[PDB]
């Protein structure tokens, strides 16, 4: 058994603390090894996200725009707890896929079928002003030139939206398919449990202060590093047994769930922090249909 | 006469501590009172930002990109200025009008005859790599919709150059002729002395650290703020004798200029930092053949 003792996981990109070369073989490699693992991906990360902004009082009040929401299985689950919480949120799906019927009739719950465009995106800001917006984008097109017109859409989100804060789907192209260098939006690169096992993936965590936004540009360098820290946390990481990490699944992955998890407010009181995650996790797999 | 005495004239937009309604009868004022004074006013900016980043030690051996440069008269005059001081720099004159032929057979000056689309941005800066880039652009297309295309412009000279500096030209659209909200680079703004009487323009002046680009965005509120600001300083302002100013010229803008000019360096010692501004100021004059 692949066996190691842990203090916490890696919660940032940058906090990745070493590198390996890229095997091609791994994308041969069993993605995933839980059934809905993608919808459990998205809702712990944008559990995680959410929380921090109502830590930071500036969720409550908000209309959460979500371009690339469906089916949004997990969104219904995201809505109940923050519902449940007495939190005040509008919700505004968008995606020219149709959304799992669980999210209909709510009153909170707007779906729209729709493929968004600059100009769509500036009539529903007309349209939802003067509300105070918080975009989650996960739109997908992939090829290089594929990536960078999504983050260039990522982008023009952001300016027309104007959102007070932001959580971006976030994949470094392949260094050996670099087209040019561009700019995303200066964010917290939140690694994501639960990823397929070999996904570079993670998601760009952002609050706007002031009327500046600032960006950060990513060249090829930045593609070759992006590569070799995440294919060691793939490889070597994520395949560890976390032995003291006392918890009914101590694989890597659902100890880097429990840091996360252990950020969420609960209206139950939990006697320790341990009680409090296995009761969210048990509560999320449960809904998700996950053994 | 309008006299008045000041301590110090106002350097930047920020600085300005008052307003005026804009009286549109102002356009039909006489724009200008010196010859060759649109020459004057880019010299003594250029002069301005280019020393400071000679202070900053990020001049010397830089390529100066200089875009919307034709006919430039006055570049000549800056190129001699700093060749003289012995810093190093190359200068690159890009603009689809020609140049004026006085900038002709100089080794560390070409002229390219070229109006920049963004793929050509590519190809030299592919070209210069790896010198570092300082940008100054003053590129004319005006409707808001000129003016937008025009900062679009700039702001993918920024992105596709990565210049280490630049200098762009900075007229906020009027708040009645709003079409959308933008951003700009983030930076000082420069004012200007010898603008046009009742001109709003200033220079964007930024220098970049790290790999990252702040930006901000321009809002209608912020229009009508800038042209309340830059009424009152052209209207009120720049019509005073500062009396206190014991100079050959009192007017403001040579009080303006004063200011600027004092943070030039030259080979020839001074008593004083009067004694350097005139002088500076006699050999721009007589350069530029103002009487
Ligand atoms: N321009 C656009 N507007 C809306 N959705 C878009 C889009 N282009 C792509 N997408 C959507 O991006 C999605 C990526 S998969 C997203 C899954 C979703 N985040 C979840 O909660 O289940 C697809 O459903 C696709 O139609
Ligand atoms: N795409 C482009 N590339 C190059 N120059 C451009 C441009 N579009 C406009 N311009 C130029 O922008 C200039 C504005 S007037 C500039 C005067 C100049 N800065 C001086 O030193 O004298 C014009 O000469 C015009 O041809």
């Amino acid at each position: 058994m692949d066996v190691v003792s842990l203090d916490k996981p890696f919660m940032y990109f940058e906090e990745i603390d070493n590198e390996l070369d890229y095997e091609p073989e791994s994308a041969n490699e069993v993605a995933k090894k839980l059934p809905y693992q993608g919808q459990l991906k998205l809702l712990l990360g944008e559990l995680f996200f959410l929380s921090k902004l109502q830590r930071h009082g500036i969720l409550d009040g908000a209309t959460v725009v979500y371009i690339g929401s469906a089916p949004g299985t997990h969104i219904r689950y995201l809505r109940d707890h923050f519902y449940n919480l007495g939190v005040i949120i509008k919700w505004m799906l968008i995606d020219g896929r149709h959304h799992d019927p669980i999210l209909n009739g709510l009153r909170d719950v707007t779906l729209v079928t729709r493929f968004v465009d600059e100009e769509y995106l500036r009539s529903i800001k007309k349209q939802l002003h003067p509300s105070k917006i918080i975009l989650i984008s996960d739109v997908r097109s992939p090829s290089t030139a594929d990536l960078l017109s999504n983050y260039a859409l990522q982008n023009v989100m952001i300016s027309i939206l104007n959102p007070v804060a932001s959580s971006l789907k976030w994949r470094c192209p392949f260094p050996d398919q670099w087209i040019k260098d561009f700019y995303i939006p200066h964010g917290n690169k939140m690694l994501q449990p639960f990823a397929p096992s070999y996904s570079a993936e993670m998601r760009l965590l952002s609050i706007y202060t002031g009327e500046n936004m600032r960006l950060t540009r990513v060249t090829k360098s930045d593609a070759v590093n992006y590569e070799k820290k995440m294919y060691y946390l793939n490889k070597i990481v994520r395949n560890k047994v976390v032995v003291n990490f006392d918890y009914p699944n101590q694989e890597y992955d659902y100890f880097h769930m429990y840091f996360m998890l252990r950020t969420v407010y609960c209206n139950k009181t939990f006697p320790t922090t341990k009680a409090k995650v296995l009761f969210l996790q048990q509560s999320i797999f449960r809904f998700l249909n996950i053994p």
